[PDB]
This record gives C-alpha cells, sequence and structure tokens, in this order.
C-alpha cells in the first residue's frame, strides 16, 4: 500500500528514492504502481510535442509544454533539443565536421567529463554498415569517434544477462541472471520479464556500475527506463539533470531503446519493416547530440553506443520438439526457445534420471537442430555453469532454431520472424560498440572485444576503483587517449626447482619397460642443462601463481613445469618450424614409458596404474610425432611427460599432436605451443586445489584432467618464422573436455579428419581463460607493451564467416 495522493511537484524524476508509502516521482513508479495521483500530469507532459517550430520561438513560457522555446530556456535546462537549431541559426551536431576533442571542454564546476551509456536493444553488429544510409548520427559517432567492427555478448544473448554484464562486468554465472526466465531452487522462486519478481534485489549479485559510482562518491542518473516513458522524454530527462547544480548533477547516465529488437523479433533482423526503427534511433541520438551542443557539453561528454546482443532469422516452423525424442517428455519442466535448460517437474522423484535423458537426446537425427550438454561439459568459453540457477541439462541449439516441450507450446502461446539467445560466437548475435568523448581516441578502429571488459573501462573514465570482475583491466586501454589503467604483472609465487640427474635407473619400480659416440654426449648434456630453450620458449616461462613445489625440465625438443604435487606437467612448451618433419612411433616403441632419472620415484607417475585402471589410459603433452631425431624421440617417452588420457579422448588428442600441429605450423609459418591439464572439478572456472579432485587413477595418486589445453602462438606478420618475431603475436587458444566417449561429436565413428577439427573449434578459449583455470601466466617476456599482451591474451579466435 502506498498514499498515492502526496504530489509530484518541483519532484519529477527526483534521483533519489523516498520511502513508501510516501508517493514516488522517480522513474521506477509506474512499475511498483506507486507514482503520485499527478505524476503523469506533472512529469510527462506531451503538449505541443518535441520540437521548436519558427513560431514559437521566443514564446511566453508555457509551464504545459512538453519542452520550450522560451528565451529563458536555456538557463531553466528545458529547451526543446531542435531549439538552437531553430530559433538560433544553428546547425544540427550531425552537420557539423568532425573535430578532434583533444581534451575535454566542459563547463565551469564540471569535476569530470559525464559519462552517458546510449543502449540498443537487438542492435546487430551488421546494421553499422547495412543501415548506413539511415542512421547518419551513428555513422557520425562511429566514424569520428573510437569503434570496433563487433562486440562479442555474454550467453545467453538474451538481454537482463548482457546488460547487468555490461553493468557490473562478471559473466551471467557470477552476477545471477542467467537467462530471460529463470527459477531458483533455495527460492522455490521463477524470475521473468513480465511481472514483479524481477524487481527483487535477491536476483542481482555484483556491483554494478551505478553502485560503484554511488559508494566512491560519483551519482547516477538512472539505469532502468518506465516503458511507457516515450524516448523524447528519457533524453530530456538526461539534458535536465546535466544542468542540475555541480552538488546535484549526476556524472553518469544510461539511455535505454527497446528497438530495434522489439520490431527485429517481428519482422527478422533485416526485415522491410526494421528501415524506420533504425531511422527513429538515430534520430534520438540527433537528439541527444543537439541537446548536448546546446549545453556546450558536445566536447566534454563521453558517449558509448552499445548493443545488449544482435537478431537471427527464426521462425515456428524451425522448432525441435522434445515430445519427438522423448516418451516421458511430461515428467520434465523445459525453459525453451533459443536455448534449453532442463529439471524435473517435482524433485519427489528418486525416479528421474539425467543420464536416461541425455541419452534420449543424443544424436537421435541426422539433421538434430540441437545438442544436450551437463553444463559443465559446455565449452569453457561460454562460463556457464558455476551457478545454481543453471540446470544440470542444457540444450545449445543451433542458430535459426528454436527448442520447445511439445507443439501445443507454439501454437497456444507464425507470430515471430527473429529471435536471439544463441551461443555467443554466433555472428548473427554480435552487437555494437562505438565510444565518442574526450576520453575515447580520434578516428580510431579497434578490434572486437567483449562486453565484460567495459565496466573497468567505464569505471576509468569516471575515476572509480573497479569492483573485482571478470574484465582484464588494461586489455582495453588502447581504446583510450587518457584515463589509461597502468596494468602490472602479478608477481610469481612459486620459484621452480631445476634438478639435474639424482636417481638411478633401479631406483623406479614402476612398471613401465622401454626397448632401450662422444662428440654428442656433451651435446645432450646441454640440452638436458637447456641449450634448446630459446628456440622452444620463446615467450619466457610461464609464472606460477600460488604456492606448490614443482621442477623446471629441459628437453632437446621441449620445455616443460613439472608438478610434485600432481606428477605431470602444469605446462610443456615446443616449436614446431614450418620446415618440421612428421615422424612415427617405431613398432619397438609402442608402449615404452622411461623413468627420468631428475625425478624422485616417489613424485613420478607408474605404469601398472595405467595397467589396472580398465578405463583409463594415457597420452603424452610434448608429442613423439615431432621430435627432432630418433635420439630425441627417446625423450618424449619420459615418464614426466605422461598424462592419463581415456581412450576415446585419446582419438582426439592424436589427431591434434600427428596431423592437426604440423598443419599449422606449415600455415602459421612455424607454431610455439603449450600444452597441459586442467582440473575443474566445481566447474568454477578456477583452477582445482588437490583436495577438490574428485577421480584418479585408479589405485594411485595420480589426478584425472577435466580438460587438456593448447596455446598456439605464431607471429601476426606470417611472414617471419614463429621463432625469430619482430612484432606483434597471433594465438588460438583450447580447453578440450577430457572424456570418456565421444557422444559430443555426432560423427566420431568416422575418421578423426571428418569431427576431431570441428570439436576443437567449438572448444575454442581465450589465453586468460586457460589462466583462470591453471593458475598460470603467459606471455611474461616478450618484446611488446604489457596492455598488447592483455589484448592478446583476452582474444578469441571464433571460426565464424564475416
Ligand atoms: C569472475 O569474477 C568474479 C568476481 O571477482 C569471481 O567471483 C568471485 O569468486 C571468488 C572465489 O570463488 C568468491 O570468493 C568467495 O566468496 C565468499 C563471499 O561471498 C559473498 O560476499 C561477496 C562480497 O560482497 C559477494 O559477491 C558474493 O556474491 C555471490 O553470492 C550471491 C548468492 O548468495 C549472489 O547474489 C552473487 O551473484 C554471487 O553469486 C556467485 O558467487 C557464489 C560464491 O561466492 C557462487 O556460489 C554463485 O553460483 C555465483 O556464481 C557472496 O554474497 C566467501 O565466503 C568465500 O570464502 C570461502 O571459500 C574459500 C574456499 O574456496 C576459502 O578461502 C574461505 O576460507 C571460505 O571457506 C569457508 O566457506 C566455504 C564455503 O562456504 C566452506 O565450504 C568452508 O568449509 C569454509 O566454511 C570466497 O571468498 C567471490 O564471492 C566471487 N564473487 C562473485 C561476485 O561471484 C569469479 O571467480 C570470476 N570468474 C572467473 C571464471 O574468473
Ligand atoms: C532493459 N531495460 C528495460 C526493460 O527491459 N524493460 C522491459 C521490462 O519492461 C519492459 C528498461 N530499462 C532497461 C535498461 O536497463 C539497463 C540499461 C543499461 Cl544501459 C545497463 C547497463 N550497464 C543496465 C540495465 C539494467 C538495469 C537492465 C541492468
Ligand atoms: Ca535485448
Ligand atoms: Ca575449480
Ligand atoms: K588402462
Ligand atoms: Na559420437
Ligand atoms: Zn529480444
Amino acid at each position: 500500500w502506498t498514499a498515492t495522493s502526496g504530489s509530484c511537484k518541483g519532484r519529477c524524476f527526483e534521483l533519489q528514492e523516498v520511502g513508501p508509502p510516501d508517493c514516488r516521482c522517480d522513474n521506477l513508479c509506474k512499475s511498483y504502481s506507486s507514482c503520485c495521483h499527478d505524476f503523469d500530469e506533472l512529469c510527462l507532459k506531451t503538449a505541443r510535442g518535441w520540437e521548436c517550430t519558427k513560431d514559437r520561438c521566443g514564446e511566453v513560457r508555457n509551464e504545459e509544454n512538453a519542452c520550450h522555446c522560451s528565451e529563458d530556456c536555456l538557463s531553466r535546462g528545458d529547451c526543446c533539443t531542435n531549439y538552437q537549431v531553430v530559433c538560433k541559426g544553428e546547425s544540427h551536431w550531425v552537420d557539423d565536421d568532425c573535430e578532434e576533442i583533444k581534451v575535454p571542454e566542459c563547463p565551469a564546476g564540471f569535476v569530470r567529463p559525464p559519462l552517458i551509456i546510449f543502449s540498443v536493444d537487438g542492435f546487430r553488429a551488421s546494421y553499422m554498415k547495412k543501415g548506413s544510409k539511415v542512421m547518419p548520427n551513428i555513422e557520425k559517432l562511429r566514424s569520428c569517434g573510437t569503434h570496433a567492427p563487433y562486440m562479442r555478448p555474454v550467453y545467453p544473448t538474451k538481454t537482463f544477462p548482457n546488460l547487468y554484464t555490461l553493468a557490473t562486468g562478471l559473466y551471467p554465472e557470477s552476477h545471477g541472471i542467467v537467462g530471460n526466465s529463470m527459477y531458483d531452487p533455495v527460492f522455490d522462486a521463477s524470475f521473468h520479464l513480465r511481472g514483479r519478481e524481477k524487481f527483487n534485489h535477491r536476483w542481482w549479485g555484483g556491483q554494478p556500475l551505478w553502485i560503484t559510482a554511488t559508494k566512491q562518491g560519483v551519482r547516477a542518473g538512472t539505469f532502468f527506463w518506465s516503458v511507457s516513458i516515450p524516448h523524447e522524454r528519457r533524453i530530456l530527462t538526461i539534458l535536465q539533470w546535466l544542468s542540475l547544480p555541480d552538488n546535484e548533477r549526476p556524472s553518469v547516465y544510461a539511455f535505454y531503446s527497446e528497438q530495434p529488437d522489439f520490431s527485429g523479433h517481428k519482422y527478422g533482423p533485416f526485415g522491410p519493416e526494421m528501415t524506420n526503427p533504425l531511422r527513429e534511433i538515430d534520430k534520438t541520438v540527433g537528439q541527444l547530440m543537439d541537446g548536448l551542443k546546446q549545453l556546450r557539453l558536445h566536447r566534454c561528454v563521453n558517449v558509448i553506443f552499445v548493443g545488449d546482443h544482435g537478431m537471427e532469422d527464426v521462425t515456428c516452423d524451425r522448432t525441435e520438439f522434445l515430445s519427438n525424442y522423448l516418451t516421458n517428455v511430461d515428467d520434465i519442466t523445459l525453459v525453451p526457445g533459443t536455448l534449453g535448460r532442463i529439471r524435473a517437474k517435482s524433485i519427489n522423484n528418486s525416479k528421474y534420471d539425467p543420464k536416461t535423458i541425455i541419452a534420449a537426446l543424443t544424436c537421435k537425427k541426422p539433421d538434430q537442430h540441437f545438442k544436450p550438454y551437463m553444463k559443465q561439459h559446455l565449452p569453457k568459453r561460454l562460463h556457464y555453469a558455476n551457478n545454481r540457477r543453471i540446470e544440470d541439462i542444457h540444450l545449445l541449439v543451433d542458430r535459426r532454431w528454436h527448442v520447445a516441450r511439445k507443439p501445443l507450446d507454439v501454437y497456444k502461446k507464425c507470430f515471430f520472424q527473429g529471435d536471439h539467445g544463441f551461443d555467443n560466437k554466433v555472428n548473427s548475435m554480435q552487437t555494437v560498440f562505438v565510444g565518442y568523448g574526450p576520453t575515447f581516441k580520434y578516428r580510431t578502429k579497434v578490434p572486437p572485444f567483449e562486453n565484460i571488459e567495459l565496466y573497468n573501462v567505464m569505471c576509468d573514465l569516471l575515476g572509480l576503483k573497479p569492483a573485482p570482475n571478470n574484465g582484464t583491466h588494461g586489455s582495453l586501454n588502447h581504446l583510450l587517449r587518457t584515463n589509461t589503467f597502468r596494468p602490472t604483472m602479478p608477481d610469481e609465487v612459486s620459484r621452480p626447482n631445476y634438478p639435474g640427474i639424482m636417481y638411478l635407473q633401479s631406483e623406479f619400480d614402476l612398471g613401465c619397460t622401454c626397448d632401450d659416440n662422444k662428440l654428442e654426449e656433451l651435446n645432450k648434456r646441454l640440452h638436458t642443462k637447456g641449450s634448446t630453450k630459446e628456440r622452444h620458449l620463446l615467450y619466457g616461462r610461464p609464472a606460477v601463481l600460488y604456492r606448490t613445489s614443482y621442477d623446471i625440465l629441459y628437453h632437446t625438443d621441449f620445455e616443460s613445469g613439472y608438478s610434485e604435487i600432481f606428477l605431470m606437467p602444469l605446462w610443456t612448451s615446443y616449436t614446431i618450424s614450418k620446415q618440421a618433419e612428421v615422424s612415427s612411433i617405431p613398432e619397438h616403441l609402442t608402449n615404452c614409458v622411461r623413468p627420468d632419472v631428475r625425478v624422485s620415484p616417489g613424485f613420478s607417475q607408474n605404469c601398472l596404474a595405467y595397467k589396472n585402471d580398465k578405463q583409463m589410459s594415457y597420452g603424452f603433452l610434448f608429442p613423439p610425432y615431432l621430435s627432432s631425431s630418433p635420439e630425441a624421440k627417446y625423450d618424449a617417452f619420459l615418464v614426466t611427460n605422461m598424462v592419463p588420457m581415456y581412450p576415446a579422448f585419446k582419438r582426439v588428442w592424436a589427431y591434434f599432436q600427428r596431423v592437426l600441429v604440423k598443419k599449422y605450423a606449415s600455415e602459421r609459418n612455424g607454431v610455439n605451443v603449450i600444452s597441459g591439464p586442467i582440473f575443474d572439478y566445481n566447474y568454477d572456472g578456477l583452477r582445482d586445489t588437490e583436495d577438490e579432485i574428485k577421480q584418479y587413477v585408479e589405485g594411485s595418486s595420480i589426478p584425472v584432467p577435466t580438460h587438456y589445453y593448447s596455446i598456439i602462438t605464431s607471429c601476426l606478420d606470417f611472414t617471419q618464422p614463429a621463432d625469430k618475431c619482430d612484432g606483434p603475436l597471433s594465438v588460438s587458444s583450447f580447453i578440450l573436455p577430457h572424456r570418456p566417449d565421444n557422444d559430443e561429436s555426432c560423427n566420431s565413428s568416422e575418421d578423426e579428419s571428418k569431427w576431431v577439427e570441428e570439436l576443437m573449434k567449438m572448444h575454442t578459449a581465450r589465453v586468460r581463460d586457460i589462466e583462470h583455470l591453471t593458475g598460470l601466466d603467459f606471455y611474461r617476456k616478450t618484446s611488446r607493451s604489457y596492455s598488447e599482451i592483455l589484448t592478446l591474451k583476452t582474444y578469441l579466435h571464433t571460426y565464424e564467416s564475416e
């Protein structure tokens, strides 16, 4: 209950709440059924519309008008945005030439350039080129400011996950807004876009920008706009706030547009009906920039024009129905559409089986347009698992499709021609970034980047210290003229041991066997002491950022950091030149495993455990196939180079090592490879401590990895060899799930040449993702700036067309 007969007089769009039961005149009051009786009359004026006409110039103020053309309007801060154009012979901001903003040009009393975030729902990246003819304001922002060809949203590519990611710098798994609908099980509560539940603060984790600002003494405008407030009024409201006195004026503001998403769902992303929504958003940008320019703020404010997600062609007929797969389809609840999430209709059902549900959805029809996953098996790049609101069973749905429980769900709601929410790598889901203002660069194109990165930058733009987030602070310094964040490298926590030969062969009882001139006797000593190390370790040794015991082992062909705790390398580094030769594992060396006389029996793996473990086999991190010489090949069979591998997974690994490494070296003019295990048994994206490991090689202390990674680096200028590169680098990385079956790959019964590389592409990763999962820090010794390296560590190779 509210006493909704106080008044909004003098308080329209007041910046602080007032506590029920006073009545409200802030922006949310509609949404809580709580505005004062006179809110619409006083605060939502519409009389005479939104534009000055010659006949209104110098009018007598009439307080009923929506905006003013009276001589007093600039000082009252409430002119129509086109007032100076119509009534003082001024030019529209869009008609003015682009002129570099080297320094903020602000009115007196401004402590810092304000930031305006202008968010557009469903604004797909390719609209910047495809709609360029009808968005002149937007195109000027883009060509004169700083822009990316596109910005990568987070998964799922839905509105609230992506805008709350923008505001927090956090993955949805961490901020808690994991879809446009959710069910929390420890709230028996359901979040939806409709309704009032979404407004409860319990859903919304992390620390959004407006709170970071407020806590550090910087005031914020509203970020949520009620749907019934028209855009023209949202803009006038921002401009009025900007005329407040210094002690009261916000420094950060947001404007949100429901378009073009709203029309896109109806008409498809490039429907003829889409030209007009783009025209209209452009006009609204025009109103803001003309308003800023009247208030002498157009060379003072930093503007970010950003989208939440794109839009794809999706229709009712492209719907897969779980009823066509399952018989038990009334025992489940599906969160449906462009992704699926499945749980049990009732948790008084000890006879509901995830395993049987997954099997019943796996590779069941030849062109099946979704793929089931347990959430912990989803590609690690999606970061979509470590939250109780994300159901254990997930369906990744093909672009252009939907999933539904039963047909009646689809005709008892074709309506719609567009949708979004697919995998964030999909071209049609990419969205936009433009930064314009004194703090951004002038006429600069930057590479595509992820929206998780923007919170740090917005904090930098406002002089705020960011709360802990998933951005990599520094990775976007190249967007900025000034206000850059001087990142430094994390300190190494554990220093390596450098063991020599300390053990005689007979001290080992590992149950292994192998079948095994003075000029090249010094030669091999030199190799075991790190003579080839400049070649195989090109960017320094990775730093270990936690407390552990590990040894650097040198070899002719590869260098490794060997963990005494996990009994296997944390990392193994090797360089394959364009000219390198692939060779086989000789018949006599098929089962060869050799004790390493540098490492104690008690810190070694053993072959018996692998013999006794009927599920578990082993592979090698430096591949024997890429040995430089028959003699060097013996090094690849050291027990220190061995890692546990499911036979099923060995098919993937062997193909990668035997065929694909050499392909990449030939295509990229050599490659440096760093490979290793990852342990993420609690699927939190972070390196497991050893007491978190849930699986060991039977009857041993050898832990089984959940994943294997590789980082593959070369020269960006591919005319230079990887090992003699003078300038910027090029990387691609992956985090492959270490699974005992290849059920993920529907074509796995075929030759590896038809499915393996497809799997690896799906599991493409950023170097930064591997950093989180290993506690390692890469690229510590290069000739590049640290900022550039941070950019490199955030790169994702997406394997999409353009
Ligand atoms: C992306 O960036 C983010 C942000 O930096 C990274 O997330 C951080 O990860 C840290 C490590 O996992 C984590 O630190 C823990 O936090 C506990 C304090 O938690 C509360 O307070 C903070 C501060 O204001 C708050 O942010 C937290 O918010 C979470 O919880 C609420 C729900 O209750 C949500 O509204 C919100 O969205 C957020 O949810 C997310 O995080 C939780 C975990 O915190 C997940 O479960 C959710 O799914 C969701 O993702 C909290 O309100 C603190 O108590 C922890 O300390 C214990 O744990 C460690 C052992 O690992 C140990 O050192 C301590 O001694 C202690 O042990 C004792 O507690 C154990 C557990 O109760 C118990 O088992 C033991 O036996 C002991 O009793 C710990 O410090 C930090 O909170 C999150 N922050 C966020 C915002 O998510 C994320 O890792 C990054 N991702 C990548 C991939 O890099
Ligand atoms: C999405 N939205 C709606 C909306 O969906 N209305 C629907 C339900 O009724 C019709 C209304 N106003 C907004 C803008 O919100 C934001 C904007 C920005 Cl720029 C940022 C940031 N950073 C964050 C948000 C939040 C507050 C979502 C987190
Ligand atoms: Ca949206
Ligand atoms: Ca973990
Ligand atoms: K075995
Ligand atoms: Na298969
Ligand atoms: Zn939408």
